[PDB]
């Protein structure tokens, strides 16, 4: 059975959830076999090769659809679930709190959020710390517009948004706190990225980075073999890197580490599960929202299949071995 | 059975090798239980606590005895064994070569070897690279005297030795290459140590560090519980730290990492095994050498028991799980 066959049945909804989960789990199993080496000597050789390799390197979903699929603040990153009964809305808030603690946010600081998405964290900080000035940076005009609208509705006067590709953005402005939440995965050139960030810091600044990781090894999000239909379906563009939990320790040319944590993968698994369940509940509504801007019911079904499969696959990835394979890494840095 | 009882029988040579090895292996087993955490979240918490804690912090054996126990150049660090039949002399040379490769030694460079011991590496570099100037730094007058004598005998004109406590040594001199071979384990204040080293480097310099490690966690070389008679016998002074293989990644305030390796622990195990076997072979000779400077046969037996037990214990430590627990870590750095 080829890619085309599985992809065919997937699109027609002919693959049940049990079989889909089983197939994706097997794909991730093969990645683990690829990544784990027999000795620490070999493991480090493998990891350092990856790190050395790094040092050499328009359609948007309507907001109404996003609101039907994601939690209240449309957080598009791993959330934090205290209980089995924690709702996605509660888990978003808990994550926001966690970032504020770990990044040592204090009232009165200037804060920059890089790749701020729909601006949940920006809005959280602005509301909690009235004397902070909070800037979001996004490459999406739609996202900028959404954040500014929300700030107006929430009577916030301390929010601004920079519309820019961060890799091209030039400014002399510095910030007390820089946050990068699950954005570094998309960065083509990390050494340059960290260098740029350092130029936006003073001696008093802190930088907080959160990224999806594997505990042991790094990998690009791409197919190992021909049997992997999943990786290329989800990200048809080789633009996602999954760093090991310790990978950023090797990128301290321009910044110095102060603290380092990981969050168990079950939190991410619970996040994607919540999105999948919410999308399922609002399926009829979702199809109606998407139809105008997509043109055909066939195109709508395609977009929905893609998002739903992402969630099903994410569940298998992050829940693997009770969250002890793929997880989230967090680091705090100061400037050199 | 108390410490005193086991220590009593040990001194009398009433504990056979099989029982001694078994007892020491069990002590190391308990360290592994102490060090390994159930989740990566907990593991990182444990490791970061250790790293944070660090950031807050006359009798010498005759040379004739050392020559009877150690290899030709009296290397007192892990050696590298290609074959099962590799001799300690061959393994010393192989290690020296390995350091020269990894530290990127080139003819004409100024080289500083910190805690140079009996100067095997200093002499190796001086002989192989005639245009290099090589400086050893040691806190031992006896060691300085030995190195200078050997340099004279080998017709080397490119060797000097600094007699200093490295933690107190002040100089404006800089070096193209700084080597630290199994000396950092003895350093009370590592952050300060690395800072000092950086002041002895230029933008063109490289720093190479080699240290005994555990792959996963850090620990002081000391007793966990009352059942551990071994740790305090070997090092009656809490002056030895076993860093994790990645611990130095968190000490990049003043230097930046370029490469990182580990060497499997079986090499160290083979090293201590070779020393133990050589001491055993030259036992009668060793006792005769030690007698003058120690005063009594009882004092001689004590010193020999201590060294022999160190080797027996080292074997159990480094061979644990086929060398995949305790091993040797190596790192290459440049200056900020
Ligand atoms: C996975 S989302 C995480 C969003 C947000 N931090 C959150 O936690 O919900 C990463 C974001 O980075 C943005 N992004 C990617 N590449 C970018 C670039 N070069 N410049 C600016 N933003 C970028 C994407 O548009 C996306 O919204
Ligand atoms: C374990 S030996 C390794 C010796 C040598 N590098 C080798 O590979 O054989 C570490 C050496 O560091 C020396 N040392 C320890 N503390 C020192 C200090 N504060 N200043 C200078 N040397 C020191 C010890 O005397 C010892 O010879
Ligand atoms: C469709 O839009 C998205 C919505 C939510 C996410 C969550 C998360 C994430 C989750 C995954 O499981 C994954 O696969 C390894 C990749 C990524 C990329 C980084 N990102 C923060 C990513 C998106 O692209
Ligand atoms: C008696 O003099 C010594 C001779 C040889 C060594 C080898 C090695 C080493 C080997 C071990 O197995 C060990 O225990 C964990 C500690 C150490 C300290 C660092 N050092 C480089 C150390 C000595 O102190």
């Amino acid at each position: 059975e080829s890619i085309g066959e599985i992809m065919g049945k997937l699109m027609q909804g002919e693959i049940g959830d049990e079989e889909l989960s089983k197939r994706i789990k097997e794909i991730f199993g093969k990645r683990l076999q690829w990544g784990y080496k027999p000795t620490h000597q070999q493991q480090l050789a493998f990891n350092l090769d990856f790190i050395k390799s790094l040092k050499e390197m328009t359609y948007e979903l309507p907001s109404a659809f996003l609101e039907a699929a994601f939690g209240k603040t449309i957080k598009q990153s791993g959330c934090y679930f205290k209980d089995e009964t924690t709702t996605i809305d509660e888990a978003e808030e808990a994550s926001h709190e966690l970032y504020c603690e770990r990044a040592q946010i204090k009232d009165g600081q200037t804060v920059l959020d890089i790749g701020c998405g729909q601006g949940g964290l920006v809005l959280h900080i602005a509301q909690k710390y009235k004397n902070c000035h909070v800037t979001g940076l996004t490459n999406s005009k739609a996202q900028k517009n959404y954040i500014l609208m929300q700030a107006e509705k929430l009577q916030l006067s301390n929010v601004d948004v920079i519309l820019a590709d961060v890799t091209k953005h030039e400014s002399d402005k510095t910030y007390d706190r820089i946050l990068v939440i699950e954005t570094i995965e998309h960065m083509k050139n990390i050494q340059l990225f960290m260098k740029k960030l350092s130029t936006w810091m003073t001696e008093d600044s802190l930088l907080f980075v959160d990224h999806i990781c594997h505990k042991t090894f790094s990998h690009h999000f791409e197919a190992i073999d021909e049997d992997d239909w999943y990786s290329g379906f989800i990200f048809p563009k080789g633009c996602v890197t999954i760093l090991s939990a310790s990978a950023l320790l090797y990128f301290q040319d321009d910044v110095t580490i102060l603290d380092h944590w990981v969050v168990n993968g079950m939190h991410m698994a619970r996040s994607v599960d919540a999105w999948r369940k919410k999308l399922d509940k609002n399926m009829e509504l979702a199809r109606e929202i998407l139809l105008p801007g997509l043109g055909s019911k066939e195109a709508v079904n395609g977009v929905i299949t893609h998002i739903r499969t992402f969630c099903m696959g994410g569940y298998e990835q992050f829940s693997y071995n009770n969250g002890e394979e793929w997880m989230v890494a967090q680091m705090l840095f100061k400037k050199k």
